[PDB]
């Protein structure tokens, strides 16, 4: 992935985000309920100190569990690092700050469209499916306004 | 769907397909290996009478399943019922008989890329994508030509 944010503000990201779209290189990465980036997103927070703290929902063991991650900033403002078995990279794409945000995580990919609020944002979607364009996706999925105010977006 | 190929020649479909790509309008139509509308298109077969015999395998109980199942004709040439429960409608929008051939089944909806070699056929994608721009899908999956050489797409 080379779609980075010029001059992205971190802070600026802070507060609720809806996960309207997800897309991955391989069908397994989001096909079930409990598949592993089937993740919702419910909160950024970023630290003083530039950190981001992730608040999100995953499907685990037959229900809707609360979780809680933080990626560490790095020389680029735009790529974050989640430390793991495996170095994987969080990049946000593109934001507007105020509406939408477009982020991928990689080692192999899965990226999401966030939006403020639980409406359908063709806008949104548009830039979304643009910047999968260039990548190697093989699923995308979607949630409906009533399914974007669920946990795990039943 | 009010997308049909005007001047269809049910007759010249015959033969060799591979299911390329699927949409859906609900996530739960083809999320799972065992999920009802993921069927992989082998072979269809015109009769003489105009009825569509479709050769297909269905992941089911563990395992990759031969199936046949017909499509009888309508007054509309690009139209065919499958009898069930429900009544069920096949819609072809396009094709080009030599390379691809888009459909959907509908009651909710569920469309297919079909293509006659195991090739990724960026043309017939865009056309596809085009067809769906309209249509209320919320799940895409495409497969790659490794995939698409073995039974179920494994
Ligand atoms: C704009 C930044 C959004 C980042 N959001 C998320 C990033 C990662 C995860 C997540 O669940 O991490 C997966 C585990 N690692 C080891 C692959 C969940 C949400
Ligand atoms: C160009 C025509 C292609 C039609 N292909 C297919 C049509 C239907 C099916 C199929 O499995 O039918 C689903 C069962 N009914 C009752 C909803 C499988 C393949």
């Amino acid at each position: 992935v080379t779609q980075t944010m010029k001059g992205l503000d971190i802070q600026k990201v802070a507060g609720t985000w809806y996960s309207l779209a997800m897309a991955a290189s391989d069908i397994s990465l989001l096909d079930a309920q409990s598949a592993p980036l089937r993740v919702y997103v419910e909160e950024l927070k970023p630290t003083p100190e530039g950190d981001l703290e992730i608040l999100f929902q995953k499907w685990e063991n037959g229900e809707c569990a609360q979780k809680k991650i933080i990626a560490e900033k790095t020389k680029i403002p735009a790529v974050f690092k989640i430390d793991a078995l495996n170095e994987n990279k969080v990049l946000v794409l593109d934001t507007d700050y105020k509406k939408y945000l477009l982020f991928c995580m990689e080692n192999s990919l899965a990226c999401q469209c966030l939006v403020r609020t639980p409406e359908v944002d063709d806008e949104a979607l548009e830039k979304f499916d643009k910047a999968l364009k260039a990548l190697p996706m093989h699923i995308r999925l979607s949630f409906n306004p009533t399914q974007l105010e669920e946990q795990c977006h039943i």
